[PDB]
């Protein structure tokens, strides 16, 4: 590659194993989104909310895949993995797998920035902690404060405040 | 009739008969909307709601009776019959009924279709496909929205459920 | 469902199914937008080309997911495979691969239309009459014009040809 | 000095030293300016993209007198080596010669972050990863598709390939 500086062939390689990992998290959060929409589910606020995080996962995939090819890497693709769920359960259950995406998704930013720290590789370490190490730290602090009010909304009341979380908190 | 042209005495007659089922039908959410306005049922969303639907059919038969006479048709009029219920419960049996009126439209709607395909009118097929078959898929899917949130806020604690619902997701 | 009318099971599937080409067409723009950004590849206006294919392939499965949920179907996710290409030529070669692409996306939507004629579900029909197939023929009919000036373009003096087309019909 | 805190002699040293080399860059860029100004070689896109080059170079080494004068470091000027080359030949000739200065400047930056991260030097490399570091990627990734776009339109054909690059991809 005429451009190619101070690029491992590791961290490309594990560039193109992030994108997979975005585009599946992408493909989950699009099942999220549809689920919370069903006729039978019907939480507009809680579709929107995955719906929003779907794009937001888009967007990280676009920005590796556009770094990758500012590094001279090649971007390699295979298949993305179905969802681990069709049916998502109520909020609290979709919103605790929803942490767990994002904490998947954090180690292994984690991982690629430790890597790319071992080849001594700082502009991919700032890359990633520019345009995604903040992002997942906020949105994992947003995930878990959910949680917090779902719980406290939970127990035998659980129906009403299912409904109270989507109308107050979630917007629209 | 000097206009008349591709338009069977079948498709009229049924269009004719599909006009006095919106014209029962607007009866139906007249009736509802006043209901909603009881000193004693008193859900004033509930009531814009219903009357939102009185306005809408009666756009759907005046739509219709416009294309009868676009086609050359004649409109003939019978006895508009009284809603089926005086009193209408509280806001999940009400919107049970809207969905049960909805679902008979719809189904009116599928036959006349039908009717039409069969006589080979494509004119009013796609007059139907253009301002009736996608307005009642949407609002049958609004409707059982509403019917999974109410079920959600039901039970036990049923007022103030209704209460919030009605607030909280019926406009004003 | 409590809002399922005149929605088959196996439109539903044929549903889930076209969702999932949807899905993978996505992702070979995708590859393709990537690949024309690559430094030794170069030819941004090719980029941006297949890039916003890949979100009018993605507009496409989100409207069927839509719709899926309007008519009571409910979604179901396979695995999204991976394109057909790592490396995908010169600008006629992509051109033709995208070409095939949309033929074959146009194929499996009429035989959808088939089907949904097929069981008298006519808002399937209209909804992809109106969403759906003019779109693939407008974007079959751009693609032949584009095939047919870089054939115009072709041949010996190739390597100018693609920079004046990329120049000169691809915006930016 | 009253303000130094963790701030090297061998850093203060390899800035002074960068310093010199954005010096001869800047002045590189200057003399690649005005040769393809000249009015047997008149291609006046080429002569901008040398010209702006100069002076983001200029900026460069300003923003690393500053940081220097921040960290209480004491700038030390040697004399500025005249460029390479007097003549620069054809524009994929002197967009080969800026690829390689390019990269001598990214060589020379990732040294100095190595340095610095040896010194345990946060701010310095920080200030390195957000003012320089990206830039020259970019940068360096830009003059590949440069050089890409130059090859596709060289050979046999290369006077009137030299012309369109000039016309349709350089600004004016
Ligand atoms: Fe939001
Ligand atoms: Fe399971
Ligand atoms: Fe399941
Ligand atoms: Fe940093
Ligand atoms: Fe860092
Ligand atoms: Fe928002
Ligand atoms: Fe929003
Ligand atoms: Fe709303
Ligand atoms: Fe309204
Ligand atoms: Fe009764
Ligand atoms: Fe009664
Ligand atoms: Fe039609
Ligand atoms: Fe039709
Ligand atoms: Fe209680
Ligand atoms: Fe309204
Ligand atoms: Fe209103
Ligand atoms: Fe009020
Ligand atoms: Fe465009
Ligand atoms: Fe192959
Ligand atoms: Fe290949
Ligand atoms: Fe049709
Ligand atoms: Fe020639
Ligand atoms: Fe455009
Ligand atoms: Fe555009
Ligand atoms: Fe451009
Ligand atoms: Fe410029
Ligand atoms: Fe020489
Ligand atoms: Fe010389
Ligand atoms: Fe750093
Ligand atoms: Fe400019
Ligand atoms: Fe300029
Ligand atoms: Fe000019
Ligand atoms: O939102
Ligand atoms: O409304
Ligand atoms: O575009
Ligand atoms: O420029």
């Amino acid at each position: 590659s005429q451009i190619r500086q101070n690029y491992s062939t590791d961290v490309e390689a594990a560039v193109n194993s992030l994108v997979n990992l975005y585009l599946q998290a992408s493909y989950t959060y699009l099942s999220l989104g549809f689920y919370f929409d069903r006729d039978d589910v019907a939480l507009e606020g809680v579709s929107h909310f995955f719906r929003e995080l779907a794009a937001a996962k888009r967007a990280g995939y676009e920005r590796l895949l556009k770094m990758q090819n500012q590094r001279g890497g090649r971007a390699l693709f295979q298949d993305i993995k179905k969802p681990a769920e069709d049916e998502w359960g109520k909020t609290p259950d979709a919103m605790k797998a929803a942490m767990a995406l994002e904490k998947k998704l954090n180690q292994a930013l984690l991982d690629l920035h430790a890597l790319g720290s071992a080849r001594t590789d700082p502009h991919l370490c700032d890359f990633l902690e520019t345009h995604f190490l903040d992002e997942e730290v906020k949105l994992i602090k947003k995930m878990g404060d959910h949680l917090t009010n779902l719980h406290r909304l939970g127990g035998p009341e659980a129906g009403l405040g299912e409904y109270l979380f989507e109308r107050l908190t979630l917007k629209h």
